């Protein structure tokens, strides 16, 4: 019931490479980063000695180790990862102290996946049977975990900029969030598909059809770098930034994140830009809220320079860590539901912060979805 100070600021990472908490696999225990994902479902860890790879998991060394002797081809943005499926013991040292029987797949072979430099070698899907690989059947880690322990069927995630964060399995820390916690109902398990009913640029509303917002679906994304929207939703949401951040002029490039804007050490003048405010449907009928984020959390820094960390999708909206880096994301999956508050360790300035406010009358929300 809180406080959970053993998994609190158990993530690390990089700006732009991904969240991963540490893991232990087989036995004798190897230690591996794992990259926490919830927009897959395969709990995947390298197997063989790529370049990029410090380290890797050796299936020889592991007296618990069970081959399922079933290959596995899985695509993912650029490249792809080649594995084979098996079992093994997987435990989280900065975790819930417990150990669970658990599928993996042991990553043979894979191209552009692993991320030079990174310091994960594995990824955690998070997700939904549904859309695990090969199939339904192949039960992802989280699934097994309930199943095998008296774990509840819930955990949190809070996003630090600048990198690292917390992991909560389990429960909710309050430690991690202010304010109120307000939650959108997910509409089917199989990604954490959410439906937001209304977007504003600086209280700005985009007069677009709602249908338009979760065109092919709206999901929260751990592994997404970026704030990702469809094509249509994309155009206008530049055109508004573009709009409210007429003080200076940036070049054309730069919207479409290809190019590098710079300024001056402190001088990064962030009341120039607007905020963005996601409505989201709510638990109760004709209810919402809306959650807001600061350009803190939109320009991603890599002289102060940032990257416009917006991008177009042909897959519909991905809340990616762009979104989650300004609150506290509460994955309820037992009352299919996800929650958002306030982060604690949100990016801000003395001026404008990111919030979380509600409820707000909305009609026709079901409308929004689409099929
Ligand atoms: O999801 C992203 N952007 C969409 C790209 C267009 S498909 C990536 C995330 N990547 C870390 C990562 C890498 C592998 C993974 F399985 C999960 C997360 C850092 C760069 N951006």
């Amino acid at each position: 019931r809180g406080s959970f100070v053993e998994m609190v600021d158990n993530l690390r990472g990089k700006s732009g490479q991904g969240y991963y908490v540490e893991m232990t696999v087989g036995s004798p225990p190897q230690t591996l980063n794992i990259l926490v994902d919830t927009g897959s479902s395969n709990f995947a860890v390298g197997a063989a000695p790529h370049p990029f790879l410090h380290r890797y998991y050796q299936r020889q060394l592991s007296s618990t180790y069970r081959d399922l002797r079933k290959g596995v081809y899985v695509p993912y943005c650029q490249g792809k990862w080649e594995g084979e499926l098996g079992t093994d013991l997987v435990s989280i040292p900065h975790g819930p102290n417990v150990t669970v029987r658990a599928n993996i797949a042991a990553i043979t072979e894979s191209d552009k996946f692993f991320i030079n430099g990174s310091n994960w070698e594995g990824i955690l899907g998070l997700a939904y049977a549904e859309i695990a690989r090969p199939d339904d059947s192949l039960e992802p880690f989280f699934d097994s975990l309930v199943k095998q322990t008296h774990v509840p069927n819930l955990f949190s995630l809070q996003l630090c900029g600048a990198v690292g964060g917390s992991m909560i399995i389990g429960g909710i820390d309050h430690s991690l969030y202010t304010g109120s916690l307000w939650y959108t109902p997910i509409r089917r398990e199989w990604y954490y598909e959410v439906i937001i009913v209304r977007v504003e640029i600086n209280g700005q509303d985009l007069k677009m059809d709602c249908k338009e917002y979760n065109y092919d679906k709206s999901i929260v994304d751990s592994g997404t770098t970026n704030l990702r929207l469809p094509k249509k939703v994309f155009e206008a949401a530049v055109k508004s930034i573009k709009a409210a951040s007429s003080t200076e002029k940036f070049p054309d490039g730069f919207w479409l994140g290809e190019q590098l804007v710079c300024w001056q050490a402190g001088t990064t003048p962030w009341n120039i830009f607007p905020v963005i405010s996601l409505y989201l449907m709510g638990e109760v009928t004709n209810q919402s809220f809306r959650i807001t984020i600061l350009p803190q959390q939109y320009l991603r820094p890599v002289d102060d320079c940032y990257k416009f960390a917006i991008s177009q999708s042909s897959t519909g909206t991905v809340m990616g860590a762009v979104i989650m880096e300004g609150f506290y994301v509460v994955f309820d999956r037992a009352r299919k539901r996800i929650g958002f508050a306030v982060s604690a360790c949100h990016v801000h300035d003395e001026f404008r912060t990111a919030a979380v406010e509600g409820p707000f009358v909305t009609l026709d929300m079901e409308d929004c979805g689409y099929n």
